[PDB]
């Protein structure tokens, strides 16, 4: 039950998003860094950072949560004709991570959108899922996504999953991403 | 408590509930002096999960006419995330017989891809059952969201090398019945 739901969303996240964008991402980041960002310490990192809040709380504005996360720019758009929709575009947003009034990191950052479906399905009676089902579904989504990416040809050190339990006044989202960014080289 | 339920709720929560409230107004912004499209989104639900990215590949009598004005929304850390819809003309005897906003349900293409990947654990018999569950679940969601139900028509069909079936003729039947 909680397995089959998470399993389906994780695969849909891969087939309809990650497998299509991850192959070209490093070229899009490289082009951006070469032409638009000649800051020797302000380079966009080479990986998509995907935020997996395990409570499934996904704000549509990622900057609002944390004064130390500021929207910088959009990467160059990627467009595809998909199921009779001409030029279905994929956009990715670059964010500035601030630490002690200084820029500490710059990366392509987003939430995993499917967690918003797990939240909704816990809220609507017709879906038939409790809040304890949603936590199990969030965990199994993360584990299934990690398992897909481990054997995926399009995952070439170009994707990092960031999972955390904090929904909070003692939690810094910028600090959470900065710890992952700094661990890599 | 299955794959189709998650795909159905994702289709509603992540697409239909956000574009259908604005669709009729986007039409107007297309319906200009030089521009007779119906004000409903036509969603094709092929149970075989055979979803061509180009609708003209399925039936040569469906031809791309134009894109409707792009819808943008800030979504889950992505600002200016665009939602795009295509207008198609339906030919009858080489001449336009109808125009509508037409597309396949994208999640059925995921069920198809999932049936191709060994790691997904999904047989071809599992895919048909989940295709059917996807359609049934989406319909029950929209039957409790009439703000969305009056703005889209769901067309679920099974195509057994069956030359007796014309997708253009089937959509034209629904368009003329509506009117
Ligand atoms: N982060 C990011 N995730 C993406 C993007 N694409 C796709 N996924 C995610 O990959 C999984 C599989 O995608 P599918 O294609 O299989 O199923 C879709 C499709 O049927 C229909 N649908 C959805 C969109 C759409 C989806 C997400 C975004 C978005 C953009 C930025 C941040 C957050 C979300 C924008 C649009 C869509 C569209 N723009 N035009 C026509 N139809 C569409 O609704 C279904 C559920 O959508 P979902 O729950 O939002 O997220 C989907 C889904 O979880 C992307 O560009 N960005």
């Amino acid at each position: 039950g909680n397995f089959n739901v998470a399993h389906g969303l994780a695969w849909s996240y891969y087939i309809g998003y990650l497998r299509l964008i991850l192959p070209e991402l490093q070229a899009r980041i490289r082009t951006y860094n070469q032409h638009y960002n000649n800051l020797l310490r302000g380079a966009v990192s080479q990986r998509l950072y995907i935020l997996l809040p395990l409570d499934c709380g996904v704000p549509d504005n990622l900057s609002m949560a944390d004064p130390n996360i500021r929207f910088l720019d959009k990467l160059p758009q990627q467009t595809g004709d998909r199921a009779g929709i001409k030029d279905r575009v994929y956009s990715n947003s670059i964010y500035e991570l601030l630490e002690n009034g200084q820029r500490a990191g710059t990366c392509v950052l987003e939430y995993a959108t499917p967690l918003q479906t797990l939240f909704a399905m816990s809220q609507y009676s017709q879906a038939g899922f409790s809040r304890e089902d949603r936590l199990e579904q969030a965990k199994l989504f993360c584990r299934t996504l990690e398992d897909i990416l481990a054997d995926a040809p399009e995952s070439q050190n170009n994707c990092r999953l960031i999972a955390y339990q904090e929904p909070d006044s003692s939690f810094s989202l910028s600090q959470e991403v900065l710890r992952h960014l700094r661990q890599e080289e």
